């Protein structure tokens, strides 16, 4: 069976978590929330409460068949880690060409991998300049697939995003 | 004697209030520039601020300096469909006009495309983006690179406030 890591901090955009999570679990893929402390709760911008399954200190990227990075302000919080551990965890997926999914602000974390040069991505408008400066070919589409990397912009894109992330895991 | 303060919802309250009071204590007027004149923006901790001037009508030449408070306000400002806050800020970087940013505030400066070779600091969370923009990024309580003054976190505010006031006083030959 296949397992998707979801990296999460407070103030994620609720639907960016719940919608892809439900699409993945509907297709038969288990999800596992990675955050600061196992068995702590993080809380979305609109109040959704999510239990963290695995602490980032313990997390083994090699356990997972994909990574999902929900947006909101969760990616900004994650990038506040004084040891950069979320960027490092993400770098496993980018460096080894494992399916990697990010929506909205989520592509911020990918910047921290330094693996974006020559890759094609999209993201929410707020974050597109930063993706470009990291060396991505940034476009403005509802969903963009570059080999293993799937990105979308906003919640309105979720149908497209959800179809592509499931297709990755099937492949 | 007017300082522009570009502001959306979810600014870090003290990042707005503290530099504002330091500037007004030194004899400078502050003007809040936001999406809609007369509307209210609300800080992470509830502080309510009234917008004086709508970004559509704002003219950067009116102002002696630009202040960019942090929190998630700068991220909101970067969401403007026409990029009008970045464009507003470009006037200051292009013309070497005093420009002050704290915490996340320097994110907006990335949108000027004028950072290459400049020296700045910011909150840890945005340093990598400043680096990719071509800046020399340091970890100091306040950095002054000609016209650009940056600091990292609320603990830096005493240093930040000293430097922004000094910049302006020197502009006016005090």
């Amino acid at each position: 069976t296949k397992k998707v890591a979801i990296i999460l901090a407070n103030e994620f955009e609720d639907i960016n978590y719940s919608s892809p999570k439900e699409a993945l679990e509907n297709a038969g893929f288990n999800t596992v929330v990675i955050g600061d402390t196992a068995n702590s709760e993080v809380v979305g911008k609109h109040g959704e409460k999510v239990t963290v399954d695995v602490g980032i200190a313990e997390a083994k990227p090699e356990d997972y068949d994909a990574l999902l990075i929900p947006g909101g302000f969760s990616p900004d919080h994650l990038r506040g880690d004084t040891e950069g551990r979320y960027g490092t965890f993400a770098k496993y997926f980018t460096k080894n060409d494992v399916p990697t999914f990010a929506i909205c602000h989520g592509p911020q974390i990918l910047i921290d991998t330094d693996d974006l040069k020559g890759r094609t991505l999209t993201a929410v408008l707020n974050v597109r300049k930063d993706l470009s400066n990291a060396g991505a070919h940034v476009v403005d589409e509802s969903v963009v697939v570059d080999n293993n990397i799937v990105t979308s912009r906003v919640p309105d894109d979720l149908d497209d995003f959800n179809r592509e992330i499931v297709k990755q895991l099937q492949l």
